[PDB]
């Protein structure tokens, strides 16, 4: 059959352009692949297979429409006549995609694959899910499939995880400028930092555990670009007074807040410096700040919330069950509900991995676990036997 | 003594109008005051107390300094010569007075009634706290003592709580127009459409009460304005949806959002028609609202955060603790870290209620409590002492 698939293109070094540059070559051995790539920073990474870049051609013709390129749709689907056609993204830009090509001339059959993060999205965005023209509808995890019923859809639903591969390297604690920290347990947290990801509770718990134990040879990295909403110092700072401890400035230098924006490789080598991974956010379609450390052989600290919940656990990781649920409606365009952990319980879960014994226990159960995991050649033959369901 | 008290003009129907309109005439025949009265409605109150009307004067100078008038504080302390200057409000703006008098000519001495409402204010705001002309502070509960002192306060510190006088109003559900509601308990929740109210809480554990018991008579109320941030039928429709519940449209329309701004008079009038009061805020200086349904004999489920946790015994009333605790930072220029009481929680409090012989106990428990507390008077006294004391 022949394909077109709506979504980041090979360029694009995003969440969205990593299972992009993967699952595209391998679905090229299957079928006639075609692809609307956005958001190009240059050339394709592809050499054969045919690829539209979409920024540039909204360039020429001289419009700003974010790089997504609505207006270009409908004729792009007339000339290519596809079998099938593919949209990954998050519920709003979906829901621009199939305004945008209402009046499209070539009777296709659609296949969503969405981005979803928190549950009970906004209800002027489900009727997607309900859209008369989509035979197909993809997720991330298990989780979500409840939630895409309840949001009115009638069609097959198909589960499409993600599988990740981070280079291992050794003596990594040296090359990433971290050799005065030997002596210390590295709490890791890869995300960035927005209200989402809540690295307030992280670097609150922080503060906590360094009070209580303030001679544990211990530091925790964290990431933050200019002035985002959280000031991660400022937050500690305040818990470390409250505590009563001393020599407050010297705990608090025990958060490490990288700033820079790093290559591809400076992230592996990060990975592989530290010895707990630690994921406290309030929503997760996934979750690759954590499984990406799972291979690694390093023990993990996860919120147990979205994807990150069905992708782990025979007892293999420390999960932590959110305490109370908040509107996230005021975040974005998308809203609904998330769950908070509570800082407390974050408290626990650090004070458990300091003993190394328990470190070396559940970094080998976490790697032993992620090696039964789908690869992409597992999930990509999936994609298309789903695919092959839908025609006959 | 001669006394100046910066704070809310006597037209303002906020938490600090009512403070205001209370305590001054309550000073006054103890000693001269004169208020330097912000963010105007209109006509003053008091027919013989000095009120300056700070807004109008602003607007006479042709300034927009969103009714403080912080350029006009100065030349009026100068002229008037007081004794003693009371600067009522939070951290932000008593920080901008501060400055303001920074070139005052006039030697004097302030006492600052701080709003406080989170634990763990900015740093950059802690200076207020120890300002060398700053010779005493007003604390609004005990829970804030030793937030103040952990901020670097060196002077005295007192306690200045608040009184409620809400009058009980007969055949009262028939005048604010709920005749069609006589069988339905009703839940009230008279608090803002902000963030530190959580009404999105207060409305997702009315929904999942509700999908838990279809044919139970309840009614629950709330406030919004125009174009706030939770759209509150809009988290409670999805919820809803989620518990896969029927009659949707109609077991919706059990949650009332009241848009119309209210009178005092109606305001009083909905404290006495409702049967149970709720506030599920993440933070409370004292926490007025609950304590207005409390001298009318009606039962409160309340957070058990700042000032409610408190001034309220947990046996007279339904307290929630808080599950989790989030960074607050984002919301304002104070920031803090605040506690958000569990969704769940709270309704096991709304199905505790729906029994009536919970409500008759809890209810004579609230009244004979809140009736042993300390009165205006005792309160205005209470004042006027601490400032004897700080003179000589
Ligand atoms: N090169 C580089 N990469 C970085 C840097 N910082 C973070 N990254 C990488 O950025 C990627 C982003 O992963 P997520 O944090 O999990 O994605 P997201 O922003 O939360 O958004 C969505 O993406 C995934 C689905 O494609 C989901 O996992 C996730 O839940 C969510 O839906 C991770 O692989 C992380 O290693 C950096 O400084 N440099
Ligand atoms: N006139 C009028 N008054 C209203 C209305 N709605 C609410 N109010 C009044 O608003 C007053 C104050 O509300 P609070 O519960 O005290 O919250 P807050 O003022 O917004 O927040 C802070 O200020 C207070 C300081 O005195 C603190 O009591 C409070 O805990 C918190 O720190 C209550 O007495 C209530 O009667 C209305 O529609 N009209």
């Amino acid at each position: 059959m022949k394909l077109i698939i709506v979504g980041a293109h090979s360029s694009v070094p995003s969440g969205y352009g990593r299972v992009m540059r993967a699952i595209v070559p391998r679905i090229s051995k299957a079928h006639e692949v075609i692809v609307f790539g956005i958001h190009a920073f240059g050339r394709s990474v592809h050499a054969n297979i045919e690829e539209f870049d979409a920024q540039t051609a909204e360039h020429v013709r001289g419009l700003n429409e974010q790089g997504f390129y609505y207006s270009g749709l409908s004729e792009f689907i007339d000339v290519h006549k596809p079998d099938i056609v593919m949209i990954y993204n998050d519920p709003i830009v979906i829901g621009n995609y199939l305004l945008a090509m209402g009046k499209c001339s070539h009777r296709t059959k659609i296949v969503l694959y969405v981005d979803l993060v928190s549950k009970n999205i906004r209800e002027n965005l489900w009727w997607i899910f309900s859209h008369p023209k989509v035979v197909g509808v993809m997720a991330m995890s298990k989780c979500w499939i409840s939630d895409i019923c309840n949001y009115g859809c009638k069609v097959p639903i198909n589960i499409v995880s993600h599988f990740v591969d981070t280079k291992t390297i050794y003596d990594a604690r040296k090359l990433v400028g971290l050799s005065e920290y030997n002596d210390d347990v590295l709490f890791l947290n890869m995300n960035r930092n927005t209200a989402r990801k809540r690295l307030d509770i992280y670097v609150l718990a922080a503060a906590r555990f360094i009070s209580k134990y303030p001679d544990a040879k211990v530091r925790f990295l964290c990431n933050s670009h200019h002035e985002s909403k959280f000031d991660l110092h400022s937050i500690a700072l305040r818990e470390l007074v409250a505590s009563g401890v001393d020599n407050v400035f010297t705990h608090l230098n025990k958060i490490m807040i990288n700033r820079t924006v790093l290559t591809d490789e400076r992230v592996d080598m990060m990975y592989n410096a530290c010895d707990v991974i630690v994921n406290c956010s309030s929503g997760e379609g996934f979750g690759l700040c954590s499984a990406e450390g799972a291979v690694l052989g390093k023990p993990l600290i996860i919120s147990a919330v979205g994807g990150a919940d069905d992708y782990f656990s025979g007892d293999c990781v420390y999960k932590i069950k959110p305490s109370a649920w908040i509107s996230v409606d005021d975040r974005d365009g998308i809203g609904g509900i998330e769950g908070i952990i509570d800082v407390d319980d974050l408290v626990e879960a650090f004070t458990f991995f300091k003993d190394e014994k328990n470190r070396k226990e559940y970094g080998k159960r976490v790697q032993d676990f992620v090696k039964t995991k789908p690869t992409w050649d597992d999930i990509s033959s999936d994609i298309i036997d789903f695919f092959n369901s839908l025609l006959r």
